[PDB]
């Protein structure tokens, strides 16, 4: 049995880099994965992804693709104060907001702002 | 499934005053998504249960988004419409603006997207 | 929006018994936050859906505002009155002493000042 | 304790609308697991409380799976039986697929399984 902490700490483990959408997208699944009961399907599928020759943020959105707990689940929204409180390496993956966004169609979380801005971050 | 989609929203439809209200489209969102992610026969089991318990129907469909795994943080669907005389007319005083990422166990049944772009989310 | 302010007020006074309790201050509230806020349509779509679903008119004023964002946090505001005399009969029998930070989503509907300075929240 | 696993099923049928419910199966489920852990006593005086207080019976039931500390992470019994045919008939809208995990306290009242080995569980 995982933790949540532990598993995030394993795929950051694989990524490179620092505050990068694939990141975040690490915080929603094992989010997601805890509150679900999911962490060791995500765990076990994530290994083989790896296994299998896949990158990991491959490996990571096999998961939003594969996971049952992913299946028509929208993003969450994180409240911050303007846009410079997003991580250096997001802001290139940022884009309009849909209607309903999803994250197994690559809509990882959304940032709104004071001003009630929002701004989707996006794979 | 001991129960087919359409079999479950008739049953649902059953117990539901009115036409066209932001709880038929609900019903309609709850069989889809049920359908979808094979969990029919729980959604009916728990709506049979809340029933028996003394829930309105319409409490009963509020607690199946908020118990049903697939429901959890869900996406509402986007129905695509000509105008807003297009939404059926019992909805037609639960529109509202979309907020982002609309979730459907946070009463966002659906978001109707209107021809000119516009969109209107049918909130309980 | 959809609705205004007046005509928001008017609806809930419509499901509301008697004159002058601490659930029409409530709604007074309820429906300035909201206007102030561009919050009404989405007030009045919750205050429908709690109706239809049997809760009480009193019971839909407290979920508005435990689930609509503008009241997060929310102090009660405060109405500068004459003598207890300038409260209204109804809600005489719901004040009490106001504790250091109160909230409308606590059942602090709003504190009245009296001229010499004293205060008394409405509670529910 | 004051009351015996028997007697306290007995009034909480006695309380219980039809028969072969999945209710009655709690009932048994309930009294079963308060017995072995000596929490009858404290079952039967949440029961009278929730009844005194307006709640339905099957309401009582459930809370009192919620509230009693015995049901906490207590899984479903597993009830051996030879076909779907020999679930009593007021259970059989209620049968769903069973999750790894269920627990009582989220509705799962008790599993069948199947002489063939196909399970199905009661579903709350
Ligand atoms: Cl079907
Ligand atoms: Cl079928
Ligand atoms: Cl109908
Ligand atoms: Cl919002
Ligand atoms: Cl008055
Ligand atoms: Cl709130
Ligand atoms: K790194
Ligand atoms: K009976
Ligand atoms: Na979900």
């Amino acid at each position: 049995d995982i933790s949540a902490k532990d598993l995030r700490n394993i795929m950051y483990d694989h990524l490179p880099g620092f505050g990068t959408a694939f990141h975040q997208l690490v915080q929603v699944i094992c989010k997601l994965g805890k509150d679900s009961n999911s962490l060791d399907i995500i765990h076990a599928e994530f290994q083989a992804s790896l296994a299998e020759g896949d990158s990991p943020q491959c490996a990571l959105i096999q998961i939003t693709k594969r996971v049952p707990i992913f299946q028509d689940a929208a993003p969450p929204v994180i409240h911050i104060r303007s846009r410079g409180d997003i991580p250096r390496a997001c802001q290139k993956s940022l884009a309009p907001v849909p209607p309903s966004p999803k994250i197994d169609r690559g809509w990882v979380c959304v940032f709104q702002l004071q001003d009630g801005k929002t701004l989707g971050l996006k794979i």
